[PDB]
């Protein structure tokens, strides 16, 4: 769409009011011209054909309940873009300011969200297991990070490489949640999961075993479900990343924490410089160690903590 950039206002899934970047041309569209080649949000109108219609609104006010998921998808994509740019100096997912597209109201009662290789897609949930998935900034950022990984390391979606890919998305989804200071935690999906139950979440990075995911290499899942446990075995890496940041003692191994920022610098470097499509956990450890070495010196504490953390989860 060609038009005039403007700012609209609406309310997101959780009922919070926020301003969003729109474009005016007869209608007001969810098209943000302020970031790279643009952020565009589409209405999939409960169907599965994509992307759907670019979101159009008559008055630039988005307070209808049907508007909620669009407002958050649009807004959270902006935040995520900002995170990457400000923090890592990366312009969009491709490093070249590619447009970010998202569709909402995908299908009926769809309890999931995903990056399909070209764009983001968000279900509305069934209202019991989930509410519209774009209401979770960690979910939005987890999905957009899959695009970053696809353009960089290219980790295949299966077995260990796949679990690495998933862990990378949870790590950065959490870093973005802290960046925006939106009631941050080390849990994944807490804001849109089981609206009826408080205190739970989809996955825990601080304690993956809380929900039955492995927190040690010896406990990894070796079967075929979930593409070889990409969403299960990610727990091992997640735990490592939490320990590097926060510190702790895990299975008797003590880790001094070096904080979130360094965690992000180290993982971003590993991802973008050292990982390859078929990298395995042992390779990830070597990558993370080399990255910290690069950034902080081989005799640094940083390097030391990365080592301890992988030792703690049993990754050699
Ligand atoms: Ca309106
Ligand atoms: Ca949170
Ligand atoms: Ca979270
Ligand atoms: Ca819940
Ligand atoms: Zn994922
Ligand atoms: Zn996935």
């Amino acid at each position: 769409i060609t038009g005039t950039s403007t700012v609209g206002v609406g309310r997101g899934v959780l009922g919070d009011q926020k301003n969003i970047n729109t474009t005016y041309s007869t209608y007001y569209y969810l098209q943000d011209n302020t970031r790279g080649d643009g952020i565009f949000t589409y209405d999939a109108k409960y169907r599965t054909t994509l992307p759907g219609s670019l979101w159009a609104d008559a008055d630039n006010q988005f307070f209808a309940s049907y508007d909620a998921p669009a407002v958050d998808a649009h807004y959270y994509a902006g935040v995520t873009y900002d995170y990457y740019k400000n923090v890592h100096n990366r312009l969009s997912y491709d490093g070249n300011n590619a447009a970010i597209r998202s569709s909402v109201h995908y299908s009926q009662g769809y309890n999931n969200a995903f990056w399909n290789g070209s764009e983001m897609v968000y279900g509305d949930g069934d209202g019991q297991t989930f509410i519209p998935l774009s209401g979770g900034i960690d979910v939005v950022a987890h999905e957009l990070t899959h695009a970053v990984t696809d353009y960089t390391a290219g980790l295949i979606y299966q077995n260990e490489s796949g679990a690495i890919n998933e862990a990378i998305s949870d790590i950065f989804g959490t870093l973005v949640e802290f960046y925006a200071n939106k009631n941050p935690d080390w849990e994944i999906g807490e804001d849109v999961y089981t609206p009826g139950i408080s205190g739970d979440s989809l996955r825990s990075m601080s304690d993956p075993a809380k929900y039955g995911d492995p927190d040690h290499y010896s406990k990894r899942y070796t079967g075929t479900q979930d593409n070889g446990g990409v969403h299960i075995n990610s727990g091992i890496i997640n735990k490592a990343a939490y320990l590097i940041s926060q510190g702790g003692t895990h299975y008797g191994v003590s880790v001094v924490g070096i904080g979130r920022d360094k965690l992000g610098k180290i993982f971003y470097r590993a991802l973008t410089q050292y990982l390859t499509p078929t990298s395995n956990f042992s390779q990830l450890r070597a990558a993370a160690v080399q990255s910290a070495t690069d950034l902080y010196g081989s005799t640094s504490q940083e390097v030391a903590s990365v080592k301890q953390a992988f030792d703690a989860v049993g990754v050699k």
